[PDB]
């Protein structure tokens, strides 16, 4: 009745603490070991896979008291996988100053404070009542709890090992329980039969590196996986041709891109990031290499924004006209730049980079890919171009523009992106105003600002494909 699951995925996350394991590969795993106070229905509103209406989960029920403050009322006898019993306590440790967006939790959760509400700190009002705060009004708070930032951790035990030995052991309150992590190989969970909710139909989660797709997908044909992840449409074709297995694919809210090291001083300026950006031809790219199924986002807009997407922005620009003028400009010497890609651990990111490489050749920049093994990451200093992805994470365009581009985030901190004032002014201004036409236009002048200083360059959005035996009818892998 429960087997043990064998999951080929694309790659393993650094670490299992729930914000640093935020990743591409990390949830899949995190999502399983840990829960969160509230979760998404999915299917609210005939949503046909990405709804929004929130639903309880560690909280059986919540109230918005002000425009600062929420009252969560958190289930009783809930038990983290040690036998400690979940309250209020490791709630508000988990959305504390000490753990997430004060000074010294930056230092270990070094994306914590980018990430992070601008929350207050919260109030334990009893053993199963918590109030979660912000300093400044923000209607996001119930939603960014069920995000990839919300999972709750024990208070006492992460506490005592600090974030990155809790990374390797890690308790939650889980349908799965942690057995073992290798490092750049595999994870392994087993079924906690003490699940306050659905008792688990695994008996074992095995997730295991399988770095290149063709291997992934032997597996699947060969019964070695049961599950395999990160394929792209040209593999389903065979996969389906085999009456015990299927596929699915759909658009992600998550963007592929590429990126600069900024603080090299062949980035430091945007005319050669841009002449980059505006030699990308995207639909050449989809049509190639993923049957027209990958989108093409109009800028750093998406749907999922609601209130801050525009459906009717423009495209993104492609002028190679303007971008041979932006390389003369920047005065490029020709010598090569690396483009850093750890295989294919996004999809397609060999064969999208192969074709820019040919598209940058004709506006005469000669850009060498350097492929690495998981492990094998460069130094910061050794990195100039890079690939990147963004999942879209919440309903509102303050993630991933803000979060990552803007002046809190790692794109300026850590990657060196010297951002217009008038662009860190309206992150700060957007974040302190509430959904009107200003805001809606604010987001939009960001966006414009974005293409001109070209930080990072959209690709398009992937269609993910996963496969897996049909007779597995539950797949932990986070679509």
């Amino acid at each position: 009745e429960r087997r043990a699951l064998k999951i080929g995925v694309n790659g393993i996350p650094v670490t299992l603490e729930p914000i640093n394991a935020i990743s591409n590969v990390g949830p899949r795993i995190v999502n399983q070991i840990f829960d969160t106070l509230v979760v998404r229905d999915f299917f609210s509103n005939g949503a046909p896979g990405n709804g929004i209406n929130l639903m309880p989960s560690l909280a059986e029920s919540w109230e918005r008291i002000d425009d600062k403050s929420v009252r969560f009322k958190l289930r009783q006898k809930v038990m983290f996988h040690d036998g400690v019993e979940m309250t209020a306590d490791d709630v508000a440790y988990t959305f504390s100053s000490e753990r997430l967006w004060g000074p010294d939790a930056i230092k270990v959760i070094p994306l914590g404070g980018s990430y992070a509400l601008d929350f207050d700190e919260p109030v334990v009002e009893d053993k199963y009542t918590v109030v979660i705060r912000t300093k400044t009004p923000t209607p996001l708070t119930e939603s960014y709890m069920a995000s990839w930032m919300g999972r709750i951790v024990p208070k006492a035990y992460y506490k005592t090992l600090g974030t990155a030995a809790f990374g390797n052991k890690p308790v939650g309150t889980g349908p799965y329980k942690f057995v073992e992590f290798v490092a750049n190989d595999r994870v392994v969970i087993e079924a906690n039969d003490a699940y306050w909710g659905l008792k688990p139909t695994a008996s074992k989660i095995t997730y295991q590196l399988v770095a290149e797709p063709a291997t992934r997908v032997a597996g699947l044909i060969s019964g070695e996986y049961d599950i395999v992840t990160t394929l792209t449409p040209d593999d389903m074709a065979l996969i389906n041709s085999y009456p015990d297995l299927e596929t699915r694919g759909n658009i992600v809210e998550n963007f592929h891109m590429f990126t600069f090291n900024m603080n090299q001083p062949v980035f430091q300026s945007k005319p050669l990031r841009r002449a980059l950006a505006l030699a990308v031809n995207r639909p050449l790219i989809v049509q190639s290499l993923w049957m027209n199924k990958a989108t093409i986002p109009n800028g750093f807009n998406f749907p999922n924004y609601g209130k801050t997407f525009d459906p009717n922005r423009r495209a993104m620009e492609y002028n190679i006209e303007e971008a041979k003028r932006l390389v003369k400009e920047s005065g490029y010497d020709g010598t090569p730049i690396t483009y850093h890609t750890m295989g294919n651990y996004y999809a397609n990111a060999v064969p999208a980079l192969m074709m820019m490489i040919e598209m940058w050749k004709q506006i005469g920049v000669t850009v060498v890919p350097k492929v690495y093994a998981p492990g094998g990451a460069p130094k910061d200093q050794d990195s100039y171009m890079r690939n990147w992805s963004n999942g879209q994470w919440m309903t509102d365009a303050w993630a991933t523009m803000i979060c990552e581009f803007g002046p809190k985030g790692q794109v300026q901190k850590r990657w060196g992106w010297k951002a217009p004032a008038e662009f860190n002014d309206l992150c700060t201004k957007v974040s302190q105003i509430p959904d009107s036409k200003e805001r809606f236009d604010a987001f939009n002048r960001l966006r414009d600002i974005f293409e001109e200083e070209a930080p990072a360059v959209i690709l398009y959005q992937p269609f993910d494909v996963y496969a897996a035996r049909k007779d597995v009818h539950w797949r932990p892998i986070s679509f």
